Order: structure tokens, then sequence, then C-alpha cells
């Protein structure tokens, strides 16, 4: 293809290209509750946003290389111009062994004992926001106006390629995100549903100070622990995220 080169364009563009983006939110994504299934969601979400950090930087490196390169081209062209004259996936947080039944009072107790899904909320918002954030910063990756010619298009093939990235990385941002959002509305939706600790407290006392109240009361003990049984089950099951693996930038 022909050549043509505007070699400040190249510089312009090599500075455009590594100039930073925000840094990605720090909030720590806190336990819901003291249920171990809400535990380990919780610490799935810390090494997930731990990696997705870890990649961020590797991709602020690579906007550093190519803006090296683009340096080395600039350059190249006066060169012959004068002479004319360590990233992993993230960990599976094992769930295996959970209690899918417990004493009543102790599941209510620790279903009732925590924040009830604040911090995850606090953390999804900040990672929905970033997600809108780079989607924002991708301008830098364009096509050239006055450099055109085989590494014009290799260039801006890496350059497309490095928008896709930010791109996945975005749409990654927004999926942990959402696995918050899921795992807070699972914990209120196991508060609807399981009896409270008050509750359970109100039957058992009964239950213990009136002998012949205790045929009848059975089954409402019963279907407590049955219903309780179901909601950790439940909640067990659907607290359970998959590691975020991001694309090497
Ligand atoms: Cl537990």
């Amino acid at each position: 293809a022909m050549v043509t080169v505007d070699q400040q364009e190249i510089l312009n563009r090599a500075n455009e290209v590594e100039a930073p983006m925000a840094d990605p939110p720090t909030d720590v994504p806190i336990t819901p509750c003291e249920l171990t299934a809400a535990k380990n969601a919780a610490q799935q979400l810390v090494l997930s946003a731990d990696n997705m950090r870890e990649y961020l930087a590797a991709g602020a490196k690579e906007r550093q290389r190519l803006a090296t390169s683009l340096r080395n081209a600039a350059k190249a062209y006066g060169e012959v111009d004068e002479e004319a004259a360590e990233l992993t996936d993230t960990p599976r947080v094992a769930t295996a062994g959970e209690p899918n039944f417990m004493d009543l009072k102790e599941a209510a107790r620790k279903l009732e004992t925590g924040d009830q899904g604040a911090s995850l909320a606090h953390f999804a918002d900040g990672w929905n926001t970033f997600n809108l954030t780079l989607q924002g910063d991708v301008k830098r990756f364009r096509g050239f106006d006055n450099w055109e010619g085989d590494a014009a298009t290799a260039c801006e093939a890496s350059l497309d390629q490095q928008r896709q990235w930010i791109l996945h990385m975005a749409k990654l941002s927004a999926a942990m995100a959402k696995q918050a959002q899921y795992v807070a509305q699972l914990h209120v939706w196991a508060r609807r549903e399981h009896p409270t600790y008050e509750d359970i407290v109100g039957l058992e006392r009964l239950y213990a100070e009136n002998p012949s109240a205790r045929d009848q009361i059975l089954p409402v003990y019963a279907e407590y622990q049955q219903r309780s049984e179901k909601v950790l089950t439940e909640y067990n099951n659907k607290a359970a995220l998959e590691p975020v693996n991001p694309p090497k930038p």
C-alpha cells in the first residue's frame, strides 16, 4: 500500500494511547452474613476483583508498549529520511462441605448477623460505573488520518485488538458487578423465606413451657425446620459464584 506518513500524528497518538485511564474501584465486598455460602461468595468476589485489577495493570503496560512502538516507527521514518539526505486464572473458592441444614436458631442467627448485602451493593456500583468508564475510553484506538500503508494498517490492527480487550474487560466488570447484586438479592430472599430467630425462640419457648401444646405445635416447628433446609440448600447452590477469568492483553 502507498505510504503516507505524518510523524507528528504518530507521536501524538503514542501519547494519547498511553494516557492514564481511571483506576478500577477498590471497594471490598464483605459477606452479607455469617453463613459459609455467603462468606465463600464474598471471597470469590475478592479473588475475581483482585485478578481483574492485576489484568487491568497488564493492559496499561500493553498501552505503554504500543506507545513505544509508535515512537520507534516515528523515529525510523526519521532515520530513513536522514539516510536519504505472570497472569493466571482466578482461584475457585471451594464450596464443598457447606451445611444444607442446621440447628434452626443457629441458621437464623447466622443469616441475621451481618450487613445483609450493603457492601455487595456498593461493590457492584463501583464495577458498574467502571464498565461505563472503560466504554468511554476507546477513542484512543481509532484509525489514523495521515498514516497509511502496511505499517499503519498493522498498527490499526493492534489498536483494534486493544479496543476489543478493553470492551471485553468492561463486559467482565459488569458481569462481576451482577454477581454481587445477585448474591445481595439472594440474601434478601433468604431473609424473607427463612424463619426468624425470634419466631423460632417464641415457638420453642411455648413448646418447652406447655406440655399439652407440644403434639399440636410440633408440626409448626417441623415446617420451620423444613423451610430452613430448603432456604439453606438454595443459598448454598445459588451463592456459588464462577471465578472471573479475564483475557490476557
Ligand atoms: Cl454456615
